[PDB]
């Protein structure tokens, strides 16, 4: 009864018409490592905020419903293996979400979810929706099966911990649980993974420069390790080198803006 | 001029976009990125999978919203090397007058854009198009049904529908490709450029497969930004088209399928 298109991931996400992010970067890194996708787009802009510009605003919650609910009545989700999530536009968009998660692992009960807790940073924190921080803590965590927050997307979860390298694994300790399996906490430079039982620290040097997508980029290629048959710590490895690779290649071709080169 | 480190790209496709699909940019700039050619795709609506389904979800892209993406491009300067632009599936009408005026302004810096355009119609969208939008286009791709409503003229033979694509070229507009479906069906295609005509003709499978002429036209302008000759460019494009259809036919999808380039 299958004749309809089918994929491996439904990314939800931000998605611009200029420039690399959301779906901007991932659909394209994802094609790469020879695998089908679905993208649900959250906001939809010109450009990144953090430009001179940018026009567009988020998709309400009625359209973006529909498209995840349509996914499922166009049955799509056939050879579906996993679900992630990034910038999100209202605490509302990801109630939703959760919801149609929710009713899917009842079918797919070896669903991967990965979310993004795409909130703060170091410049300062929450420059998105404040009410997004509690929808991450109320409804987007108790179902992620490994999310990738960095050290403030971690003290803003958590309510926890700061600083100090083992005050960080406590805290993605004190995170794992029979659905959460695992924890990759950044600050790209230096690499945590917290494993329900183990800890792993991968670390390289980054360079300098206000590109923005390596986010979207690394969890993307992470996806694919691990939806390849890669192990946590080796994938993570994988999708964080590739991402210092991707920046090299633009700054090489002098863009401000990424630049997906071959596999 | 110096040197601009932003992304550029030859196209600026301007149509629909489905989350779950085949038609407009969601196979426009696959089959175009597959040419070897950049682009940045402009939404005019964004629904879950087509109209002609069980069901869909969303709607049309906000005049705001909608006009901002335009402006957006050049404030980004992110069109030095543009030559063209191409529409499709329109929402509303008063995009097209907008999306008119940006052309207007592009056009005093690019003065060789070409600029092509389906009249994707089947309600205010007849004028908005004879107002605004053809008096800018250098080519189009109209349809006999499209073709009808464009000029107010009817035309059951060549001649007819001919003179037709004849009485609407002009110093801008160039071109005029036409075609139909004969009924199973035929392509049946015609070539009216102002000092010849030329007529291609396929036959066709028969499908409830959509998308075929956003492919086609997608197809079409890249063969055309490719130095190829119209003619030979509308022939292969056509060619194109059957080629990824019979692709999806064995596949057995109920949307389209891009195989290799
Ligand atoms: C459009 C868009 N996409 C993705 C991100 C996060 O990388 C941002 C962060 O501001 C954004 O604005
Ligand atoms: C949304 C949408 N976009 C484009 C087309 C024609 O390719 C159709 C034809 O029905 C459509 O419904």
């Amino acid at each position: 009864k299958s004749r309809a298109l089918q994929a491996d991931i439904v990314a939800v996400q931000s998605q611009v018409v200029y420039g690399s992010v959301g779906n901007s970067i991932a659909v394209p890194a994802i094609k790469q490592n020879g695998l089908n996708v679905f993208a649900v787009p959250t906001v939809l802009l010109s450009n990144t905020p953090h430009y001179d510009t940018f026009y567009g605003g988020a998709i309400p919650d009625e359209w973006f419903s529909g498209y995840l609910r349509a996914l499922q009545e166009r049955d799509a989700l056939r050879q579906l293996r996993a679900v992630t999530t990034g910038y999100m536009g209202t605490a509302s968009q990801i109630k939703i979400l959760a919801e149609w998660l929710t009713a899917l692992r009842k079918d797919h009960p070896d669903l991967l979810i990965m979310v993004d807790p795409v909130i703060g940073d170091i410049d300062s924190g929450i420059y998105v929706k404040p009410d997004l921080p509690e929808a991450y803590r109320q409804y987007l965590l108790p179902l992620a099966q490994g999310i990738t927050p960095n050290i403030f997307e971690l003290e803003i979860l958590t309510g926890k911990n700061c600083r100090d390298l083992d005050s960080a694994i406590a805290a993605a300790k004190s995170l794992l649980s029979d659905t959460l399996k695992w924890v990759v906490v950044t600050s790209e430079m230096q690499v945590v993974v917290v494993t329900a039982d183990s800890v792993n620290v991968i670390s390289h040097s980054r360079v300098k420069t206000d590109l923005k997508g390596t986010g979207d980029l690394f969890c993307a290629q992470l996806i694919s390790g691990l939806l390849k048959g890669k192990a946590l710590t080796d994938a993570v490895h994988r999708a964080g080198l590739r991402v210092l690779e991707v920046m090299r290649y633009t700054q090489q071709h002098e863009s401000d803006e990424l630049i997906l080169p071959p596999l």
